[PDB]
């Protein structure tokens, strides 16, 4: 007693949009860092009918009856996160049903110190999530800093964590847990101070490391699963998997964790896992162990080590002047236009960016550089010859900018009636579409 | 620089799996209140490349670029969800951005009374959900009795709401909101009677009716659109739909609750959307709207009806000694069985169902009941005709478990070794795939 009628019969005005949002996608040039394209193998996963099943619990302890494949589903996946970050299934354990990102992070937090428990993160103006206990004078912004007690750690003026700073802050406000591992950092992170500060006043160390995970994976960078006791990490970003987050845990350091984390997880927050999710991820962590997987990881740093190299011979500041990892922050000052004002300006060019604050901004409305990132156009098969063109084109972007901003002014409202018909915009979208178009589209 | 062979190919261990749980959903019958199918058209959302797009924040509102087709979709969401609920788009706001059911409850629940407010809810044992405020004497179970403070009212002896006791409680307690709406209640609810109590100590309403939802939308039981402050919904049960969540907010009521709820879904808890859910929910909620849903619905409360009549004319006795909506409780006490043998009784028969609590229960291990529900069965084409014989299995399910425990002992260790090669587990088994593998698919 149903309608099986495909998508585009029994929907035809939803089906338009999404056969436009797929051409969009297609024919942009995508710099935002947090965003990758799936492989057809993981989308037909997320569309397939495991998402029936209800299976609130753990494998084994199912609180629903016909879960036999979904236990096993449940394993595989869990088996191949612990694999694929190199670590012990006799130490460490994975929790595999968190929804995404910022579900993790509050469940994992809540499991070690229980409402109104001591945090401390990176700002957000520094370049930390809102997860890792953001606030503002005027709000409890996220519910990190409500339900716990959180205080927070700017970096430097040149965009470097203070670790003096982390130290002076952990002492006098003595936090059950430390977070690190950041939304809009551009370089690595020693772990081992972290923990040395964690250890001095007895504090769990917790790396989120959503944005660079694939790095940790592939031992390319840092990493935290040698000194951590919890690692969360979002698999829709360089790791490119569904959405969905991981939440893992040292039982050697801290024995116990697994069923406090576990119970975090359901039934403190969540009720029935998502199966389709879960069953996507396992197939991109068979992915993230091959070879193959490494080799476009290393790519991705090629790329954005070329990409900030091509951004500095055209005389923009990047923050810290370079990075590490997979992401650019795009300093704006020296042109005294915005970055909400470039993201509209890159939006008309199908260029997708992302506004971001930098150090000297003391306002999160009005962020004064925009950041980018090579995960997405490094999917598409672009190479370190490409980036010039992608400096080129944003470039290009920034003096149009400087442009509508000089005839229609500094008010955000007026400067959009600049962009509809821009006959420079109108060639350098033309330009962005015919190259990127090009591209390989999974 | 990616791999886009079929999931076959790229994923043979996970691929068989899937085969096999496909196999396992064609030849059950599922009785899980909570369960359904979805349509390829569902299915086909879901596996959209939308999920690949970040766009945190509101339509137009977009911390990202690209974001143009996105908001036409959450737009399109939101119409049809008001469209759905026969609410006025002038009277009622919704979000679509939960990711489940616990979710969207944490969040609207925040939203009214913050850390450390008072919430009363249904009692677990009496048909409430965990994120009704559920605690232990030993433990919050649920963070809902935790970040806030709650207490919660049981139902009499009959297994019904008791108002009387609702407003003495909330007399003395003096909660900020009243929950309302339940997991596994047999009947409908007097919304109007719980709204003279919340008025009376100036508390909100909140309706969680995931499990009846369809029902409301099509009119054939209690509107609390018409009293209630706040509505939580689930979308993957009776309606059918993705796994997703809806808050409903009456504007006219609570001016200013928009941003508040708004705000309690991001940046509170939630950050990036998950916009193939979106799509798919909004593909689900156009059939809603459709008179061919209505008879659907329709269908499900005639084959409850059936199927209640025919267990009491079998001498099993229900909860209530009936029901009202889409879900029966059964009674096991009589039987002197559990509610978890029955539970693998069923599922070594390929009939899915889950354990439930009773009122003269203490514990919620040994659980006297079981709880089972028609949306699935009436999706697969199942007519009131068809539910003697539902009955008839599970009448002989429930004799074949008195047998296995008088053979092996109540322990469920000692019952599960009487399970496997039994004769007539076999004979059942075989007559429920044989009956349950003919039937529409979708
Ligand atoms: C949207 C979001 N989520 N987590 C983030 C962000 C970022 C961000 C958040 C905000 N917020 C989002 C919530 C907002 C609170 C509200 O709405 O009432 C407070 C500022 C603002 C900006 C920018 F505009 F660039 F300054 C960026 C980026 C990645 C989009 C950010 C930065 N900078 C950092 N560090 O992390
Ligand atoms: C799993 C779950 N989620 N929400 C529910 C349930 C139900 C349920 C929950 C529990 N729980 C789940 C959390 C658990 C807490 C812990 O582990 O510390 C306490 C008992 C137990 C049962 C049953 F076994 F039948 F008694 C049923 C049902 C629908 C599966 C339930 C009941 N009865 C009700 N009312 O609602
Ligand atoms: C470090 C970090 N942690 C957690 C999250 C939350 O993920 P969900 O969006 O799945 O809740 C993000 C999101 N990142 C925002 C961005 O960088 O674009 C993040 O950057
Ligand atoms: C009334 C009610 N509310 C919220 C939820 C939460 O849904 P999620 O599973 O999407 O978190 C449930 C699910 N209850 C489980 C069941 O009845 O089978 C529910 O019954
Ligand atoms: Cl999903």
């Amino acid at each position: 007693m149903f309608n099986n009628e495909p998508l585009e019969q029994i929907d035809k005005e939803l089906h338009d949009i999404l056969a436009d949002e797929e051409k969009r996608q297609r024919e942009t040039i995508n710099l935002i860092a947090s965003e990758n394209l799936t492989n057809g193998a993981v989308r037909e996963c997320l569309g397939n009918r495991v998402s029936n099943k209800y299976s609130e619990g753990y494998p084994k302890k199912r609180y629903y009856g016909g879960n036999d494949f979904i236990d096993k589903i449940e394993e595989l996946c869990q088996k191949r996160a612990l694999e694929a970050f190199n670590v012990s299934d006799e130490e460490w354990g994975v929790n595999v049903q968190p929804l995404s990102g910022s579900a993790a992070n509050v469940q994992a937090l809540y499991a070690l110190v229980g409402v109104k428990g001591k945090i401390m993160g990176m700002h957000l103006c520094s370049g930390g999530h809102l997860t890792h206990g953001f606030f503002d004078e005027k709000k409890k912004v996220s519910i990190t800093s409500d339900m716990f007690e959180s205080k927070l750690y700017k970096c430097n003026s040149q965009g470097y964590v203070d670790l003096d700073a982390v130290r002076e802050m952990a002492l006098s406000f003595k936090p059950k847990v430390i977070i690190c591992g950041y939304t809009s950092y551009p370089r690595d992170i020693d772990y081992q101070q972290f923990r040395q500060i964690c250890d001095e006043v007895n504090a769990y160390l917790f790396a989120d490391i959503s944005h660079i995970s694939s790095f940790v994976a592939c031992n390319i960078l840092n990493n935290p699963f040698l000194h951590a006791d919890v690692v969360t990490t979002t698999t829709h970003k360089i790791l490119r998997g569904p959405r969905s987050a991981l939440i893992f845990f040292n039982k050697k350091r801290n024995p116990g964790i697994e069923q406090k984390i576990n119970s975090a997880v359901f039934p403190s927050f969540q009720g029935g896992p998502h199966n389709n999710k879960i069953a996507a991820v396992a197939c991109q962590l068979k992915e993230v162990h091959s070879p193959a997987f490494k080799e476009y990881t290393q790519q991705v740093l090629l790329n954005s080590k070329a990409l900030a190299k091509a951004l500095i011979s055209k005389q923009i500041d990047l923050v810290t002047n370079g990075t590490d990892n997979h992401l650019i922050v795009v300093d704006l000052r020296k042109f005294s236009i915005t970055g909400s004002k470039l993201q509209e300006t890159c939006n008309a060019i199908n260029v997708s960016l992302n506004k971001n604050t930098i150090p000297s901004d003391v306002d999160c409305v009005s962020p004064s550089g925009v950041r980018i990132g090579t995960p997405a156009m490094t999917t598409r098969g672009a190479k370190e010859k490409d980036m010039e063109f992608i400096a080129d084109v944003l470039a290009r972007a920034i003096k149009i900018t400087v442009d509508l901003q000089e005839q229609y002014g500094k008010k955000l409202v007026d400067f959009k009636k600049g962009l509809p018909g821009n006959a420079q915009l109108q060639q350098l979208k033309q330009e962005v579409v015919t190259w990127a178009g090009a591209l390989p589209f999974p």
